[PDB]
């Protein structure tokens, strides 16, 4: 297909997020590339404005579904590669719970022949001395299936899941996450059946770097249509 024949390869990746928590105005930027054939990507995060003032994990979802590895018999399905290189919008509502909310509008889109993410991000109600605005959440990220449906009025998909932050005390800090996607080309896109994406991420440091940073590895494969 078009969308997908983008892929086929290693992708330059660029991410560019400007954020407001609580009045916090940061910044971040990453680098890197993905290889959807096998699912996955790396990227290196800095905070160009100082210290991030939330904690790196809560920025994970936020920080490229189509380098998603779509089973041979799943290509059907995958919406997120159709929309290439037009792109998508991508637009979530982050529920902390007993805490605050993110909501996020983000375009996905190829920038010559670079995969391009830019998001805005705005963070309300959070605790000042809470999970997030104290730091309390371990530098790490568990596994999660995203659910995707197909929202056949706006042309796109939709998505929920609930992701489980690991709090320092041993509790586990809830973020439910409401997702729609809506492409921004003309051109037509593939609408899924119902399926999810299947994610595992590995958060580590640079030893050499001294900003604020997060190193990101990433394996995601799709699931749920039967063979
Ligand atoms: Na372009």
């Amino acid at each position: 297909s078009k969308g997908e024949e983008l892929f086929t390869g290693v992708v330059p990746i660029l991410v560019e997020l400007d954020g407001d928590v609580n009045g916090h105005k940061f910044s971040v930027r990453g680098e890197g590339e993905g290889d959807a054939t096998n699912g996955k990507l790396t990227l290196k995060f800095i905070c160009t404005t100082g210290k991030l003032p939330v904690p790196w994990p809560t920025l994970v979802t936020t920080l490229v579904q189509c380098f998603s590895r779509y089973p041979d018999h799943m290509k059907r399905h995958d919406f997120f590669k159709s929309a290439m290189p037009e792109g998508y919008v991508q637009e979530r509502t982050i529920s902390f719970k007993d805490d605050g909310t993110y909501k996020t509008r983000a375009e996905v889109k190829f920038e010559g022949d670079t995969l391009v993410n830019r998001i805005e991000l705005k963070g309300i109600d959070f605790k000042e001395f809470g999970n997030i605005l104290g730091h309390k959440l371990e530098y790490n990220f568990n596994s999660h299936n995203v659910y995707i449906t197909a929202d056949k009025q706006k042309n796109g998909i939709k998505a929920n899941f609930k992701i489980r932050h690991n709090v320092e005390d041993g509790s586990v800090q809830l973020a439910d996450h409401y997702q729609q996607n809506t492409p921004i080309g003309d051109g037509p896109v593939l609408l899924p059946d119902n399926h999810y994406l299947s994610t595992q991420s590995v958060l580590s440091k640079d030893p050499n770097e001294k900003r604020d940073h997060m190193v990101l590895l990433e394996f995601v494969t799709a699931a749920g249509i039967t063979h």
